RNA sequence: GGGGCAAGAAGACCCUUUUGAGCUUGACUCCAGCCCGGGCCUGUGGGGCGGGGCGGCCGGCGCAGCGCACAGGGGAGGCCGC
């Protein structure tokens, strides 16, 4: 509607299936506000990290296949690359382009099945929607996946669980109280900043409630 | 008193003038006057009745399902008594 039109900011975050006292795994927070999907990194602004260096949030599965390139990187973990190319068929026939899992955050795709890349290995690989950056045939990836996991874009919102300050503290430790999680969003850009509900809150470990 | 076309008097008769005046109308172009609406002056109320801001209340089967998963969902933890 408008850009401060959500004057009151995340504020209490504790209140989930709080219960006796941790709704999640511990006091961890997966209560956090879900986007409208406007703009992929402008409106909703891809943010610096939220907290210290933290989790993978969702702790997708292990099972990225992009390439080999140098094996020592993870050939035995099998994250540099699964063996997905004996099936060649897929560029011809996507039949299990996308049937193993969406679940990993990233379906990274390299240049070593770029045959078998159009859409359905291409852009929309994962139909999870969520950003791969592999790096070459030339140079190995796996050590570079930073704007992905940990430090997550605003439009995995709807999709993930957010730490946005966690159960634990009383009150509000979130927003002016903690500026790391929220700064470069003072308004969703261009966009209004209000989007569905008070909060999306898109708990895990709890009821995802929509209000 | 026959003439001096005797004198009046820059003919009002009939024209002409890109000369007028009084009058008329259903000429052209308009103006006072009046009627008619909307504002302002110009407050304080009661309503009807929609709107309209708040402002509760509930939603929700391709379900292949553990089961009207509405979608959006999601974890394997807690506290329905999973």
């Amino acid at each position: 509607i408008n850009p401060e039109a959500l004057n009151k900011h995340i504020a209490e975050i504790i209140e989930r299936a709080t219960n006796e006292k941790p709704r999640k795994f511990l006091e961890t927070v997966e209560l956090q506000v879900g986007l409208k999907g406007y703009d992929p990194k402008k409106d909703p602004r891809f943010n610096l990290p939220l907290v210290l260096p933290h989790i993978a949030k969702q702790n997708l599965k292990l099972c990225v296949i992009a390439d080999a390139r140098d094996a020592d990187r993870a050939k035995k973990l099998g994250l540099n690359y699964v063996e997905i190319e004996h099936l060649q068929q897929f560029n011809k026939d996507a039949k299990q382009i996308k049937k193993f899992a969406k679940s990993y955050d990233v379906f990274l795709a390299s240049k070593s099945l770029i045959r078998q890349i159009t859409v359905y290995a291409g852009p929309g690989f994962t139909k999870a929607g969520r950003t791969p950056l592999p790096l070459a045939p030339d140079e190995d990836l796996e050590l570079k996946v930073l704007e992905c996991k940990s430090k997550v874009q605003f439009k995995k919102a709807v999709g993930l669980n957010w730490p946005i300050g966690n159960v634990k503290m009383p009150a509000s430790e979130i927003a002016q109280n903690i500026m790391t999680t929220l700064n470069f969003l003072a308004t969703q850009l261009k966009k209004g900043w209000q989007n569905i509900k008070t909060v999306y809150i898109k708990s895990t470990m709890g009821p995802s409630h929509r209000i």
